[PDB]
């Protein structure tokens, strides 16, 4: 104690703080310790400690295989109250620890437009799951992990080594059936000790495997969580801080016109964390790359995740970039002061090159200043204060590109319009996220823009939704604008709108409709073919643009499930999963006949796990079940019976006392049919279809 070298203190501090976290879950926080230790080791030892705690429970449930342990720990973490995990949530939510976790691939910020909106409880659960997977893999390969016994200088150490031995038996329960340990003394773990040498026979370099069995690593500590001494030694030591710092340091169906449905189109978006509007941007680049917009600043109104901002910046770089999106500090996680930062732009190439100081393509380092002083009304463009502040900071006649993507005149749209009119450099470009379906609004917008813009081009993105009549306006600020003011343009636009025909010629409307019907049909056939055939490589240039922009397939971190090479093994996996995790459900159901809420949450967790199993292994499904899963998801629900049938569940799962009695089988079939079907929100549907696209693209 206290005599180990400095190189050994940091992993020991990580082990001790991980033990503290695990005891906490099974204002208090651990940022002080985690900022001065190995955060990846912290989560690895957290997984190790949680595995030690759950070893006996998983052994008495006859869990087999690494994935069985992973599913059990996932549901255990998902079933704890959110107040209990707030200790780990607070540590992860800290900006330094958050960036550390992101950079060590432990944490990926997904499904949140802003960092402050991230589900840090789910984020902590994901980190602990990653640590558990790392521990299981390292144990399987033979990397033994030290067990610490604080407050011991007995029998509890013999129990702890028994927990580790039972974990090891559980890992290889497929090859050989583990013996019973129920109702047995902590000393009689020698039976398990003996059978692990038998299991070791059935595979390479066994020396490390056997060493962790016969000679378990153990380290008893007379003091108790000891961690404070290690933390003080690390902080005081100069090298220690030096060591910590060193450790942590093609779709061409788009067309241009120069002047309540399932989100199936997201499958064609197989890249990107959170929003993926760069896909709608790709078609814009094909027309705006010819002209010059790099000079001058760029302004992005309501950009949100900043995906379009990133992909515009990589190929069209600006000197100053003024992000702007709606955000209030009220939705921050406790004890955090997160600014509105686009969680997709921060991990992209432009911000990664800004932070490390490398120059951009133009040779001028991009200066990224979000428009945020602390007022929620300031982020909301409908307020006049927002307009005045935005115009103040960017400066009138300072920028050349303005990207307005405000979703569907409303006060915010006209406010965004005269922000641009005031701030664009003469000859500057505006890209606008219009909408053709309310044609009156379209005529109004076209007239007001035409008063002071020239070369107004209407472009429908080939990657946009085929049902929303979306149009991306491509217009240039007219040189030498002699327009009196914005209000005259607006009032006069009202006149034309209420006194005469719309400025759009009927021939252009007919052309738009004629190209729109064929484009929608073609895109729908492309989506249908991609979902059905599941060809791995389709439209490589578009996704290559995303990869150059800094986008990566986010299915790796959201879908950590394995990729079975056979469909029979897939079905067998849920045959184990359902039969293992419905035991509690049946137990409480028989006990009561409060509990119904637990029943429902366990059922929902099981069905969601089955859903992600299906999505991860979507490619290897036969086309018939692929088709029926697509049909089920289209109405917005995930029926469990399509993937696997109750007779298959009974056949492909080990025989047990559960699922053995006529009443038990009857209630299993009752809970097995439509009564366990779950519903999916629209954002959930986009998540699922994007994940399917990612799986197809990567497999």
């Amino acid at each position: 104690l206290d005599q180990i070298p400095l190189l050994e203190k940091i992993p020991l501090l990580a082990h001790l703080t991980a033990k503290q976290m695990v005891n906490s879950i099974t204002t208090s926080n651990w940022i002080s310790e985690c900022c001065y230790t190995y955060i990846d080791s912290v989560f690895v030892y957290s997984g190790w400690a949680l595995l030690l705690e759950l070893s006996y429970q998983m052994y008495y449930l006859r869990i087999q295989g690494i994935q069985g342990i992973l599913d059990y720990v996932y549901m255990t973490l998902r079933r704890i109250p959110g107040m209990a995990i707030t200790g780990i949530s607070s540590t992860i939510s800290h900006p330094r620890i958050l960036r550390r976790c992101i950079n060590l691939d432990v944490i990926a910020p997904i499904n949140s437009p802003h960092i402050a909106s991230l589900d840090y409880t789910k984020l902590s659960i994901d980190a602990v799951m990653w640590g558990t997977k790392q521990v299981l893999t390292n144990i399987s390969q033979g990397i033994d992990y030290e067990i610490v016994v604080p407050s011991e200088s007995s029998d509890r150490v013999l129990n702890l080594v028994a927990r580790k031995l039972s974990l090891l038996a559980i890992i290889w329960a497929n090859y050989n059936y583990p013996p019973k340990v129920k109702g047995m003394s902590p000393e009689d773990k020698c039976q398990a000790l003996t059978t692990h040498l038998l299991q070791t026979v059935e595979q390479i370099e066994k020396t490390n495997i056997r060493r962790m069995i016969i000679e378990p690593k153990l380290t008893a500590y007379p003091s108790n969580l000891l961690s404070r001494k290690l933390l003080n030694a690390i902080r005081d030591s100069e090298e220690g801080q030096f060591l910590i710092a060193s450790y942590y340091n093609l779709t061409e169906f788009d067309f241009i016109l120069n002047l309540p449905q399932p989100p199936l189109h997201h499958v064609l978006r197989p890249l990107g964390l959170s929003s993926t509007s760069w896909y709608k941007t790709i078609s814009v680049l094909n027309y705006i790359s010819h002209m010059k917009i790099s000079d001058g600043a760029h302004l992005y109104l309501a950009e949100g995740s900043g995906a379009s901002m990133s992909l515009i910046e990589t190929f069209l770089p600006g000197e100053t970039i003024w992000y702007n999106s709606l955000f209030n500090s009220g939705e921050n996680p406790p004890q955090r002061n997160f600014a509105p930062l686009p969680t997709q732009f921060i991990e992209s190439v432009p911000y990664r090159l800004i932070q490390a100081g490398i120059a951009a393509g133009n040779g001028i380092v991009q200066s990224f200043y979000p428009l945020w002083n602390g007022n929620s009304d300031i982020t909301d463009l409908s307020t006049k204060t927002s307009v005045e502040y935005i115009i103040h900071k960017v400066g009138a006649d300072t920028c050349a590109l303005v990207h307005v993507d405000l979703e569907g005149l409303e006060r915010a749209q006209v406010h965004a319009l005269l922000i641009t009119v005031t701030v664009l450099k003469p000859g500057g470009l505006l890209i606008l996220k219009a909408s053709w379906e309310p044609f009156n609004r379209f005529s109004f917008l076209l007239t007001v823009l035409w008063q002071f813009f020239s070369t107004i081009r209407i472009l429908r993105s080939s990657y946009s939704d085929p049902n929303n009549h979306e149009v991306y306006i491509i217009a240039t600020l007219a040189v030498d604008p002699t327009t009196s003011s914005f209000t005259t343009a607006l009032n006069r636009a009202r006149t034309l709108n209420e006194q005469g025909f719309s400025l759009i010629p009927p021939e252009l409307v007919s052309e738009y409709w004629r190209k729109r019907v064929e484009q929608g049909q073609i895109i729908q056939d492309c989506i249908d073919k991609v979902i059905s055939e599941c060809v791995r490589d389709q439209y490589l240039a578009d996704n290559n643009i995303i990869l150059q922009a800094g986008g990566t397939p986010s299915t790796r971190k959201w879908l950590d499930l394995p990729d079975y090479s056979s469909f029979n093994e897939l079905q067998s996996e849920m045959a184990r999963l359902i039969t293992i995790h419905l035991k509690e459900v049946i137990e409480i159901l028989k006990g009561q006949a409060g509990p119904l809420g637990k029943i429902n949450t366990i059922l929902r967790l099981i069905v969601e796990r089955i859903l992600m199993y299906t999505v991860r292994n979507w490619c290897i499904l036969p086309t018939q079940t692929r088709l029926t899963l697509r049909q089920s998801i289209e109405l917005g629900e995930f029926r469990l019976r399509d993937v696997i049938t109750p007779m298959e569940i009974l056949k492909l799962s080990p025989n047990r006392k559960y699922l053995k009695s006529a009443l038990n089988q009857s209630t299993f079939n009752h809970l097995m049919g439509e009564t366990s079907d779950i519903l999916l929100n629209r954002a959930y549907q986009k998540r699922i279809w994007k994940a399917i696209g990612c799986v197809i693209y990567c497999f």
